């Protein structure tokens, strides 16, 4: 849980946008960043599985999951050091990933501000700016 | 609460600088950042109060704060963007202020790792940096 970053009482508006920096671990599998209203409200989902070779994105109301959202493209490496940019708009998410292409995810859950960043897995932020 | 940042599960290891920038909020009497293991142990409670026109460190282990240092560099004015660069030493804590300055706290609550930040009052976090 250590290095396991969660940020709370943000105010994220529609239109904004967050970058994430940090470096993946040596030898893991997988990671994730959560974003929402909270650690029971996900809008965002965001799981990139390195033994699955894609992003699984998702929302979480509850303990209810949604409809998973596959991207097959995974183009950085474990070991590394990247940056994600999410931009948060009323019906959509906006994942630039590091190689400069970009996943957008519906957002199922409304339109309130996100205030809830919490980080999973061998993924450790070294910055965060939100704008 | 809304805007109070939090963030919770960082790993600042003796030896690490954390830099934080961010927006001091018009017409406020102080802000406060805050550094340690939890929301009631504080390693360093930075709180720069433009009423008193000083800078407040000290330190909270409980319920029961220690002996505030006041120091009477406080040389930005609300509504500016400021930026703090936080080092940490298992001896003691150095805060470069805006204009270079460094102010330096003792850390009387034990060299464990920094794992809490919080922010109170006319401030608005935009970004931070861990290295
Ligand atoms: O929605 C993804 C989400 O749930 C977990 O993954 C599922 C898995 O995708 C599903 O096929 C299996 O039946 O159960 C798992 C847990 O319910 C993950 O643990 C989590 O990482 C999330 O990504």
């Amino acid at each position: 849980m250590t290095g396991e970053l969660e940020v709370k009482n943000m105010d994220m508006k529609p239109g904004s946008t967050l970058k994430i920096t940090g470096s993946i671990a040596d030898g893991t599998d997988g990671f994730v960043i959560n974003l929402g209203q909270g650690t029971d409200k996900l809008n965002l989902h965001f799981n990139p599985r390195f033994s699955e070779s894609t992003i699984v994105c998702n929302s979480l109301d509850g303990s209810n999951w949604g409809q998973e959202q596959r991207e097959d493209h995974l183009c950085f490496s474990p070991g590394s050091e990247v940056k994600f940019t999410v931009t948060f708009e009323s019906d959509k998410f906006k994942v630039k990933l590091p190689d400069g292409h970009e996943l957008t995810f519906p957002n199922r859950l409304g339109h309130s501000h996100l205030s809830y960043l919490s980080v999973r897995g061998g993924f450790n932020m070294s910055s965060f700016k939100l704008k």
